[PDB]
C-alpha cells in the first residue's frame, strides 16, 4: 500500500460517522451560509470545502478554524477559474480557434499561480463538453464541436493546472466538468433533457472527460442533466461502472450547485432522504451547497437504507484529494506565512498582460477581408462605432472568476493605444446592445452589466452616422454582451442584435469602408455581414487584455492566425450544423430537391470547421501516403508541403481528416484526426509529417466493440474542413 | 393451416428466378419503361406494382400474369394517404378531429375508392411521431403525442383492412415508416436519428407496434439511419424487433431505392453488399432499384446469403397475396371482363359528403376577439391572398389520385354559401413566396405555383384597394403544398415573407381580419396573434375543404378541432412539444427565475399547446374526482368530471386526461395523454365522463428496458387542453 492509502486508511480508523459525513461538505458564504455560523461550523468539524472565497486574508482565516476540530483535517478552497483569475484570458472557445496546445496551456498555467498565490486549490475547470447546438449559452465554456481537439484540449489543461506534483504551491487540482453530456440539452436550453445513443455517447460526447481522467484529473464535477432519464447525479452506470470501474478513476468526484435536491424536481425523489441516498450510492462524493449529505447520511445509515461502505468510499474520495494537494503536510503551502505583510489582492503588479496579449491574438479569428482591406495602415481618421467599442464588462467574457472589468483594455482603447497620434479616432456608440427594454432588464436584473445610453435609438444613430461621414473608414464594434452567452441564457436568434443590425445597414449606406469587429460567445448567424461588411474579426471575448491583442491584429503587428473549432450555422433554424455528420441515403451535392436539405436557405455552414484566413498566401503540394496498404501494428505517414506563398510572414493550421467510407455503423464524412500549426515566413516551407496507425482508425459499433475495419479509409489534409486533398489506403 | 400448406405447395413448384422475381417491386417510369415491364411480369420477374391506380391499367398488368409459367398474380400498391380521389384533411389534420370515428370513416372511403380503382394496398398509414416543426412530413402523421398517434395508427389500419383482406372493399395497409424517420435531426429530411433506447420504447416505436397488432400486413422500412445503422440494413430492427419481439407475420417492403442507398449510407461499397445486408437484416421486398433480381443468385451461389433468406422474403409475398384474396380470384378488385368502361374521375364515384363531414372536424379556432366569428351572410367580404383560389393547395401534399380541378377553394366556398346574400371581392394580395429561389424550388420538377407576374407592390395596392370596398377581410394565407412535403425542410416557420407583408397592409387599413391557415406544419404565429382579429386554422383540408371552412366561417359547424402538435413561438426553439421532462430547474408558471431551462430573447412555452382549440360556446368541467385514492395491482379506476355547454351555440369540445409519474426510477415527463373524449353538447347539456385507468397506463421502460409500474403517487389531470388542467392524485400500491 502506498503512503497515501496508509495515511488515509489510518485517519478514517480514527473517525467517527459525523466527520466522516462533515468531509462530504462543501459550501460558499452566502445567504445559505453567513461567514460567522460557516465559521462555527468549521470549527466543530462539519465542513470539508469551501467555495467562492477568492483572497488570501479571508481563505487563511478559515484554514485557521481547522485547528479548532478535533482531527484538524484542512480545508480545500476552490473556484470557477475558467479561462482566467485574475488576468482573463479569452473564453474557451476562443482559446481553443488558436488550434495550439501550449498557447492553451499557458492561459491554464496563469491561471492556476493566479488562483493559487490567492490561496485557492482547485479549479472548477477544464469545461469539455461537446457543443454542437450554437443556442446553448454555456457554448463559450467549451472548446467546440469536435472531439479530438476538444479531448486533446481537455489533457492539456488538466496538465497545465496540476503540474508535476499537485502538493507544488502553485499547482491547483482540477474538476473537469459538466460529466457528462451537458451541452447536448435538447432545444439548446440550460440544463435540459439530453437523449443519445451509446455509440454516439462513446465515440463523441464522452472522450474529454476520459481524457481529463487519463491526465491525471483529481476531480470531476457531476452535471445538471438527465442522461437518457437518469439525472447525472442519481447515474451508477455513469459515476461508478463507467468513471470507476471501466476508467479507473480514482478521484474526487463533486456534485453541482443544489444538485442533489434536485433529484426531486427530476421526478427521481419525492423526499431529500431519497435524494440523498440516490446520490451517494450512485458515486457523488461531495455534496455542494445544499446540505443533504450532512442532514439526512446518519438516518439512510441507522436504516440501512445506505451501507457504511458509501460513506467511507466518499470520505476516502475527499481525504485523498486533499492529501495529493500537499494539504496534509501543510495547511497554509499556498497561503504564505502567518508573518507575511498584507497586500492589494486586486494590485496592477500581480497581473500577467503579457500572457494574456500574446495568447489572445492567438485566438482571432478573419472570417472576411475584401481587397486586402486589414491590416490598417496606422493613418488617416478611423470611425470606432458600436456598443461593444468600448466595453470593459464583455471584453473578459462570462465566468470571468476574479477579473476586474476596470482592469481590461476595451477595443477602443486598444486602438488608442495602437496609433498614438498617427491616425485620429472617432467615437460614437451608434446603439445599445438590444433595443428590447424586457432583454436589457434581463441583462441587468442581478447587477448592472450593460451601459443602457438614456438617447434615442435614433440620436444614436444620427450621431454614429454624422461621425462616419467625417471618417475614411469604420470599425464597428458588435455582436453580443457577455450575459447572452452566459449559464441559462439561451438564445432563440443567432444573429447580431436587432439594435446594432440596424446601426450596421445604416453605417453600410454611408459608402464608408465597413470593418466589423465582432465580441460573441457563441457562433453568429453572419449571412448580411459576410454579403455586405468589407472585412470581419471574429475576437469571441478576448479578455483583460482582448482590445490590445485585436488592435495587433488589425495594424498586422499579429498575421491573424486563428481557426474556428466550432461550424457557424447560417441560420437558427439550421440547428445543429457540424462537420463530421454523417452523409444519409440522400445526400445533398453543394444538388436535387430529393436530397438532406432546406429548401428555405443555402445549406451547409456560412462558415466550416477550420476556417479562418490570413494576411499572407500558402500553398499545399499534393497530398502522399507512405503506404497503399497498412498492415495492422504499423504507421502510415501523410506527407505535405507547406509554402509561404504570400507577401507577409504567418501561420496557418494544416489539418487531417479521415473518412471510413464503408464500415458497420455509418461514419462521418470526415473526422479530425491531427492537425499542425506552422509559422511561415515568405518563401519558406515545411514538410508536414503526420502519421496514423490503427488506434486512428477504429470507431464504437452498434454493441459498443472498439476496433478498426479492414479495408479503405480516405485521408484528407487543408487548411479547412471544406477545401482539401484526398488520398486513399487499405487496412488489410 | 391450409394457408401455409397452399403456400409451401406453391414454393415447391418455385425455382430461384421465380422466387427472387416475387420479391421485385416496380412503377412504369424511366427506370421501367412500360413494355419492358409488360415483358418482365409474363416472365414471372415482377412480383408487384406501385403507382398504377386505374381499374384498365391495373387489369392490363394483371392480363400479362396468365403469360407467365405459375401465373402467380400481382398485387397493386399506391400512397392513399388521406383519400384516393376525394381528398380528406392531412393526417394532422384529421387527427386534430380527435375522434377516431372522423379518422376510420376517411381511411374507410379511402379504401373503398382505391378498391374500386383495383388497387389491392396502400403505403399507409404513416405514424411516425413528430416534435420537429421544421421537418416537411410532418403533415402526413398525427402530431407529437404517442398515445393518440398509437391509436390512430390502430384505427386507420382497422378501417382500411375490414372484416377481410379478400374483401373488395378492402385494402392491405403498409403501415410506415419503421423507424423513427420523423426524429429527423435538423429536421432535415432522411438525416441522421440518434435516441436512447428507452425513449425509442417508450415515446417513438408504439405506433408501428399498433399497426401489427390491428392486423397490418405490411411494413414499409424507413430511410433513415437509427444509431448508425440504416433501417434497411439493421437486423435487430426488422428481425429481433419486429418478428422475435412482436410476433409480425406479414412482409417487409424497403423505401424507394433504399437497399441501394445503403452505399451512400456507408453501410456497402456496391450494390452487391447492400443486397445481402437488406435481404439478411429483414427486407423481403426491394422497391424499383432492381437490386434483389441483379444479385440475389449471385449471393446465393457464393454462400453469401441463405436459401432461407430467399424463401423467408418469398413466403412474405405469397403469403400477402393469398390474404388479399387474389389466389382465388386475380380480378376480385377489377370487376368483370365485359363491365362497361366508365370515367374513372365520374362525380358520382366521389365521397364529398363524407369529405366536407370529416374536413370541418379537423379545423381549429386559434382566435376569435369580440364574437367576430361566426360572419353574418351580409354585405362586403373581401378575400385576399394567395392561397384563396388555390384548387392545388387544398389538396395538400400526398393527394394521390386527387384531382385538383374538382377541389372546392376558399373562395368557392365563401361563394357557395352566400349565394346572392352577401358580395365577395378577391384579390391575390402577393405570391405565396416573395423569394425567387423559393418558388424556382417548388415550381421544381411539376409547375404547381402560379406566380403573378405583377410586383410584390402592385398586388398589394390592388388588395388594399380591395380591402377598403369591404366590410371584413378573410385573409386565405399559410404554406403552399411543396413547402410541407417531402424533402421540404424548413429553417423559417412563419408565413412567407410576402404573404406577413401583406397581413400587416391589412391591418392598416382598419378592416376586422379573420385569417384562414392553410400549412401543412405548426408555424409561428406570434404577430397573426396578437393582430388579426380571428385565425382559423384549417391545414390543407381536401377536396370539400373549401365548403367545410365556409361551415365553420358563417356558423353552420362550431369549431371543434384542437391542436395535436405544440406550435412553437419560433424555429429557434425547437423543439417544442408537451410531454417533456421537467429537468431540475423548470421554468412553468410557477418557476420563472432566470436560472431555469429557458430562452432569454422570447416568451417561453408554445404559442399554442397540445390540445389546444376554441369554440363558438364556453364550456365548463366540474371537479374531477377519482373513484379512490388507492389502486391495487389487477383492478381499475375511475376519473369522473361532468362537461358541460356553458354558452349559447351547440358544439363539441374533447376532454383530455394526462397522468404524471412524479417519483420514478426514470425521470418522467411532467403529463402524458391517457385518454380523452370528444363531447357534443347542446347549450346547457351536461354529460358525465368517465375515464378508467389501471396498471397498463402507468407502466414505462427504465433503464434496463424492463416495463415496470412502480408503487407510489400517480397525478391525473382533466382539462381542455394541455395548459388548462388541474388534477388529482392516487396511490399504486
Ligand atoms: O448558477 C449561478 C451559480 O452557479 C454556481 O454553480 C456553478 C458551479 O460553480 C460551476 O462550476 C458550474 O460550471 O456551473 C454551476 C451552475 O450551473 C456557482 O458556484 C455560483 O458561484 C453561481 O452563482
Ligand atoms: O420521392 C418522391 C417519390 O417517392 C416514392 O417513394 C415514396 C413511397 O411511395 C412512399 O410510401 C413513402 O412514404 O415515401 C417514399 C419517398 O420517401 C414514390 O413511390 C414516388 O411516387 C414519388 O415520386
Ligand atoms: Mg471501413
Ligand atoms: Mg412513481
Amino acid at each position: 500500500a502506498t503512503d497515501k492509502e496508509r495515511f488515509i486508511a489510518s485517519l478514517m480508523a480514527r473517525m467517527s460517522n459525523a466527520e466522516k459525513i462533515g468531509q462530504l461538505r462543501l459550501v460558499s458564504v452566502g445567504a445559505d451560509h453567513p461567514k460567522e455560523a460557516l465559521m462555527a461550523d468549521i470549527r466543530a468539524g462539519k465542513v470539508g470545502a469551501i467555495f467562492n472565497t477568492v483572497t488570501r486574508p479571508d481563505i487563511r482565516a478559515m484554514q485557521d478554524q481547522v485547528r479548532h476540530s478535533r482531527l484538524k483535517i484542512p480545508l480545500f478552497h476552490a473556484y470557477d477559474v475558467a479561462h482566467g483569475h485574475r488576468t482573463i484570458f479569452p473564453i474557451s472557445l476562443g482559446l481553443a480557434a488558436s488550434w495550439d496546445p501550449e498557447v492553451v496551456a499557458r492561459s491554464a498555467r496563469i491561471s492556476a499561480l493566479e488562483a493559487s498565490a490567492d490561496g485557492l486549490d482547485m479549479s472548477f475547470s477544464p469545461m469539455v463538453d461537446i457543443t454542437r447546438d450554437a443556442r446553448w449559452g454555456r457554448v463559450s465554456e467549451g472548446f467546440g464541436e469536435d472531439t479530438y481537439l476538444t479531448s486533446l484540449l481537455s489533457g492539456v489543461m488538466v496538465r497545465a493546472y496540476q503540474g508535476s506534483n499537485l502538493a507544488a504551491p502553485d499547482s491547483i487540482m482540477a474538476a473537469v466538468k459538466h460529466f457528462a453530456l451537458y451541452g447536448a440539452a435538447e432545444g439548446g436550453r440550460d440544463y435540459n433533457t439530453v437523449d443519445m445513443s451509446l455509440p454516439r455517447m462513446f465515440q463523441d460526447y464522452l472522450p474529454p472527460y476520459k481524457a481529463a481522467v487519463d491526465a491525471g484529473a483529481g476531480a470531476v464535477m457531476v452535471s445538471l442533466n438527465t442522461i437518457n432519464g437518469v439525472p447525472a447525479t442519481a447515474n451508477r452506470w455513469l459515476l461508478t461502472d463507467l468513471l470507476r470501474q471501466q476508467w479507473g478513476f480514482k478521484g474526487l468526484t463533486i456534485s453541482n450547485h443544489g444538485a442533489v435536491k434536485e433529484l426531486i424536481k427530476h421526478g427521481l425523489a419525492g423526499n431529500e432522504r431519497d435524494a440523498t441516498r440516490l446520490a451517494i450510492q450512485a458515486g457523488v462524493d461531495m455534496n455542494m451547497n445544499d446540505d443533504l449529505y450532512s442532514t439526512w447520511l446518519p438516518k439512510l445509515l441507522a436504516a440501512g437504507e445506505i451501507d457504511q461502505a458509501d460513506i467511507d468510499r466518499a470520505c476516502r474520495d475527499v481525504l485523498a484529494a486533499k492529501y495529493d494537494l500537499g494539504l496534509f503536510a501543510d495547511p497554509y503551502r499556498r497561503l504564505g506565512k502567518p508573518d507575511d505583510p498584507p497586500f492589494d489582492t486586486n494590485a496592477e503588479s500581480r497581473l500577467h498582460r503579457q500572457a494574456a496579449r500574446e495568447v489572445a491574438r492567438e485566438g482571432l479569428v478573419l472570417l472576411k477581408n475584401r481587397d486586402g482591406l486589414l491590416p490598417l495602415k496606422k493613418q488617416g481618421r478611423i470611425a470606432v462605432i458600436g456598443p461593444l467599442a468600448k466595453s470593459q464588462r464583455d471584453v473578459i467574457g462570462s465566468w470571468s472568476a476574479a477579473g476586474v472589468p476596470r482592469q481590461a483594455v476595451t477595443v477602443y482603447q486598444g486602438l488608442a493605444n495602437a496609433v498614438g497620434e498617427r491616425a485620429t479616432l472617432l467615437y460614437a456608440k451608434g446603439a445599445n446592445v438590444s433595443g428590447d427594454q424586457a432583454i436589457l432588464d434581463y441583462l441587468n436584473s442581478y447587477n448592472p452589466e450593460v451601459e443602457v445610453d438614456p438617447r434615442s435609438a435614433e440620436a444614436m444613430l444620427e450621431e454614429a452616422l454624422r461621425t462616419a461621414r467625417d471618417a475614411d473608414l469604420v470599425v464597428a464594434v458588435v455582436g453580443e454582451s457577455q450575459g447572452m452567452a452566459h449559464e441559462a441564457s439561451s438564445r432563440t436568434d443567432l444573429r447580431i442584435p436587432a439594435s446594432q443590425r440596424r446601426l450596421l445597414k445604416a453605417l453600410k449606406a454611408t459608402g464608408k469602408p465597413l470593418v466589423l469587429v465582432l465580441m460573441n460567445g457563441r457562433p453568429l448567424s453572419l449571412g448580411w455581414e459576410q454579403e455586405n461588411a468589407d472585412a470581419i474579426l471574429e475576437t469571441w471575448f478576448s479578455g483583460t487584455e482582448g482590445g490590445n491583442a485585436i488592435a495587433d491584429v488589425l495594424f498586422g503587428e499579429h498575421n491573424p492566425s486563428g481557426k474556428l473549432t466550432m461550424s457557424f450555422p447560417r441560420s437558427v433554424g439550421q440547428v445543429p450544423v457540424y462537420y463530421n455528420h454523417l452523409n444519409t441515403g440522400r445526400p445533398m451535392d453543394h444538388p436535387g430537391k430529393y436530397t438532406s436539405r432546406y429548401f428555405d436557405e443555402a445549406n451547409g455552414p456560412l462558415y466550416p470547421f477550420g476556417y479562418g484566413l490570413s494576411y499572407t498566401e500558402f500553398s499545399l503540394s499534393p497530398l502522399r501516403l507512405s503506404s497503399e496498404r497498412l498492415a495492422r501494428g504499423a504507421t502510415l505517414e501523410a506527407r505535405v508541403t507547406l509554402s509561404n506563398s504570400g507577401k507577409r510572414a504567418g501561420a496557418t493550421v494544416v489539418q487531417l481528416y479521415l473518412q471510413d467510407p464503408v464500415a458497420s455503423l455509418s461514419r462521418p464524412v470526415k473526422e479530425l484526426r491531427g492537425f499542425r500549426k506552422v509559422m511561415l515566413e515568405p518563401g519558406e516551407s515545411r514538410e508536414i509529417v503526420f502519421r496514423l496507425g490503427e488506434a486512428d482508425l477504429k470507431f464504437y459499433d452498434s454493441q459498443l466493440r472498439h476496433t478498426a475495419e479492414p479495408g479503405e479509409f480516405k485521408v484528407f489534409v487543408g487548411l479547412d474542413s471544406a477545401q482539401t486533398e484526398s488520398r486513399s489506403f487499405t487496412l488489410l
